[PDB]
This record gives C-alpha cells, structure tokens and sequence, in this order.
C-alpha cells in the first residue's frame, strides 16, 4: 500500500498521519527515481505498520517539492508527527535505506 | 536569447532548426538548474549565430522530458537536424560544457 498523494492531500496523508510517514519525491523522466520503485515496494512490505511510504510526483506536485525545499531528486523525506526529522537525497542502496528507516523509527 | 519552448514548440523551436541547439531540461525547485543558469546565459551569447539554446520546464513539458530519456535534471541535449548527438546529464563546470560544445560543434 503506497500511497500517491497530492498537493491537496498531503496534509491528510502525509502531515495528519501519527505513523511515520517515508514521501519519496520521484517524476517519471527522473531514471533514479524509477530505478527505487522495486525496493520501495519490498520496504512498505518489509514495516507495514511501522512506516507509511508515500509517493510525490513532482510533475503534478511542484508546490509540494517547493515547500519541502526539494533541491534534487531522488529525495526520501521522513516525516513524524508532521515534521521533516530526517531525509536521504540521492538514491542510495538498499542497506542503506534498511538503515535510514532503522536509525529513524 | 534563450527560447522557452513547449511540448508542442518544441519541433520548431529545436527540431527544425539548422542551427545546433543545446536544451536545458529545467525545473523550479531543482538546485543544480540554478547552479547551471549563469553560464549558459554567458554561453548563449559566446555562440550567438553558432549554437542556439532553449529552455525546457519539465513541470509543464513532462511529456518532452519522457520523450528523450533525460534522465535527470538538468539534462542538457544537444540536437542536430533534429537528431540528439550528445548529451551532459547533470551540472557541470563553465570548462567542461565549453569543452561539450566545441567537441559536438
């Protein structure tokens, strides 16, 4: 289950939610981006109930990258309680994602 | 001197040009694209009747971006009767795009 929000939902699916919520900042032009869609799928799966991941596609979502300050993508932003409280810019490895999600619960 | 294009400008303003073109694909809350946009005002003039160079907003020209497998932003691509003859995916420095021209043109 991930979620594709909006500029108009984020506050419900992403700033209302009290489960951690993973919003990865993706556009379909975007390689990198495309290329962590299979772990991604593995990972809601992997802490279904721990994490929410939800997806942002800035083509659709400018002001959402914009008020974020989403400077490059891919961009992984953590979010609790309705704030950023960590972030991975850049794709990185598998590992290294089980691990920002770890260190972050 | 810099042409904003569209999805539907896009083949008179790059592809039926007899001129070299080098596309800046662009977004607003991409960093690197505002690293890149000094030089390539410097650049469009450096090569003024050489090489022409137009401006891509991925926001609005999704559709453009998809179309040439950009990769990511910025995406420079350089066209020739209509054909991509090269390509720097990424910022990089005022030397290393002089040396892209002057390679391809």
């Amino acid at each position: 289950t991930i979620v594709n929000t909006t500029d108009d939902n984020f506050q419900a699916d992403v700033l209302d939610a009290e489960t951690p919520v993973l919003v990865d900042f993706w556009a379909g032009w975007c390689a990198p981006c495309k290329a962590i869609a299979p772990v991604l799928e593995d990972l809601s799966s992997e802490y279904a109930g721990k994490v929410k991941i939800v997806k942002v596609d800035v083509t659709s979502c400018e002001e959402t990258a914009v008020k974020y300050n989403i400077r490059n993508i891919p961009a992984l932003l953590l979010f609790k309680n309705g704030e950023v409280v960590a972030q991975q810019i850049g794709a990185v490895p598998r590992s290294k994602l089980v691990s920002f999600i770890d260190e972050n619960v």
